[PDB]
């Protein structure tokens, strides 16, 4: 099994005004997107050390009582209004992974979207401050930190696709973005529940089977442990770990938009019995956001695909996946 | 490379009233769907011979101007109303396969679904009668012929999953079915456009890369060719040909419904440089059809997955695929 070619692109230029430097990064992004579809963003300026620290603390200290009080509808029938945001418990013998998902901090009861009960929009649930002081404040600030980085990455993607710099970004707004953060925890267990290990056809033990992300792009931070594999033309290939950078990849919405010029990499998660964490930020646009499809391989640049609002795309994509497991 | 275990099930009982024999067939269908996911429905009562003949006649006699005049919007920019129904042209150097797709014969301009301009509903386009005498009449009857077979196989699928006999079939109706028949043509070319030959990670030359079907179930007739391969726990295995039976497999909708108890088989198509044809019938329900997901593995049989109306399933499933190539 070989290592997938996953370059480390210095993303910092995207935060600056040097059009020349930006274009160079856009060139490197474009090339990764058309190869493995995965690339590391290095020099992103995010205190990734505190992030892992505060997340391990949260997962290790949260009590069973709280997990249950924050559990989404799939776990706790009581919470009918919690579909995405909340705690995803582990099911003894059946599920070993746990995770905590939260949405846009601006989604308060005063928010029009929440008031109008528009699908996919929810209000975040948080643990008690006495048992987890400052957690919320840390978690909400981080949201805006990745929002910042992702916003910089989307300008890179627009340039790479030869579109105007704010082609994508213009739809990534703080007051309505549907992006979500998921704090995943992969436990260490002995014996490790057999039912929680799926075996790929080539035999590989996996925590999660193949799939394409349901997002525009996915910004992930993950502790130094190897588990990801991308399906390339040479079959599956391991992706090297790197606790300093963010692993970036396109979701099916980018594939839709670019008429597959930038495909959504199909990937899977190997099973490793080791306490580690995975923290993806799924970059989603506004509910009413619509971008007309295009094919960069065509002279006109025109595509036959018809525009699909982000709300419809998101709704469908989520309903297709296992509510109990999630990821988005 | 080995042969996949594809049982030849006698489907005749499904057309009768003998509940006993019906349950017997059901058990067999259940076993197949849980193994390779493929099975040959033999004794279906359809004149498969006349079918290959008329079809062969069609593909060899239709002229390029006729193809252009029937081409869908993705090829002929003029026919804005043709998205699914019509001809799919080959692209010299890039695409060798060609196909003609038609829908429910009852969809006419008076049909409420067509007047309402609901997605996925179209009115068939057909070749000129003077030039292709009796083709339209043959094709329409055939639609109803396989419809009858599918209607009965759906009763078999219901019994296999412990549901009432009409659990699926009550949604499979002549007035609104979205099922489609695609007459695929595999040409003989020398030289063959290298571009039209995809090479799998394991080296096999392919016409079509791995996938799962966008359908409730797929009912395929293919004669004098061996081009299918199923990915099993032992890797890809060849499916034996059988010019007397219909190869049956599940689409992703069945998987979503049964919470994956009946997985949609991952299959690919081997490159065969010879004039052959394939005729898949995609069993799709009505636009408004909603079936409640269940898990035959749970006592309550409750699922996490949410109900998905077929129209939403199909609209989204179709847009994910390349319009120029199709299949559904
Ligand atoms: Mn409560
Ligand atoms: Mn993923
Ligand atoms: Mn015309
Ligand atoms: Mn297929």
């Amino acid at each position: 099994v070989s290592k997938a070619n996953v370059p480390k692109i210095d993303v910092s230029p995207l935060f600056g005004d040097d059009q020349a430097a930006k274009m160079r990064v856009a060139q490197q992004i474009d090339a990764a997107s058309r190869d493995t579809g995965f690339f590391y963003a290095v020099n992103h300026g995010i205190n990734v050390q505190r992030l892992s620290q505060k997340t391990k603390e949260f997962h290790m200290s949260i009590t069973p009582e709280e997990k249950w009080d924050l559990a989404i509808r799939a776990y706790n029938k009581e919470h009918q209004d919690q579909v995405r945001a909340g705690y995803y418990l582990s099911i003894p013998g059946k599920k070993a992974v746990e995770s905590f998902c939260y949405l846009n901090p601006n989604f308060t009861p005063d928010h029009p979207r929440i008031q109008a009960k528009t699908p996919t929009h929810e209000v975040n649930v948080w643990p008690d401050e006495t048992k987890h002081p400052g957690f919320q404040d840390f978690a909400e600030q981080y949201y805006w930190d990745v929002f910042g980085l992702s916003s910089a990455l989307l300008k890179g993607y627009a340039l790479a696709l030869g579109k105007e710099e704010n082609f994508f970004a213009r739809h990534f707004k703080p007051d309505d973005t549907l992006a979500s953060v998921v704090l995943i925890r992969y436990p260490y267990l002995d014996p490790y529940p057999e039912a929680a290990i799926k075996t790929a056809a080539d035999g590989t033990k996996l925590s999660f089977e193949w799939h394409e992300d349901v997002s525009l792009i996915t910004v992930l931070y993950q502790s130094n442990v190897q588990n990801l594999q991308v399906e390339t033309a040479a079959g599956y290939q391991d992706i090297e770990a790197d606790d300093t950078g963010y692993l970036i990849n396109c979701g099916s919405y980018m594939a839709h938009l670019t008429n597959n010029y930038y495909k959504a990499p199909i990937h899977r998660v190997k099973w490793v019995n080791a306490e580690r964490q995975s923290l993806p930020f799924f970059v989603n646009l506004g509910y009413d956001s619509v971008i007309d499809p295009f094919d960069p391989r065509e002279p006109n640049g025109k595509s036959d695909r018809e525009p699909l609002s982000y709300g419809d795309y998101l709704q469908n994509g989520l309903v297709s996946l296992i509510n109990k497991n999630g990821q988005t």
